[PDB]
């Protein structure tokens, strides 16, 4: 009378959106949303200059690991969850 399945691959995948889905719950308290003032975030650029630019990306990341590599410890961990 033992279950029985084709895959438990399916089970697993289940898994990871329990976790991608509760992740949201666990960095952001369920009471406040907090999420919509990152949407200001927008209008910020907008204040700050019509047009945007002072930004770079992909080039600061490369240091990053220069940085992270020498240190024996930074607050980004191996995991990326």
């Amino acid at each position: 009378m033992q279950p029985i399945q084709i895959a438990i691959v399916a089970l697993v995948v289940a898994i990871i959106i329990a976790i991608v889905v509760w992740s949201i719950v666990i960095i952001e308290y369920r009471k406040i949303l907090r999420q919509r003032k990152i949407d200001r975030l927008i209008d910020r650029l907008i204040e700050r200059a019509e047009d945007s630019g002072n930004e770079s990306e992909g080039e600061i990341s490369a240091l990053v690991e220069l940085g992270v590599e020498l240190g024996h410890h930074a607050p980004w961990d191996v995991d990326d969850l």
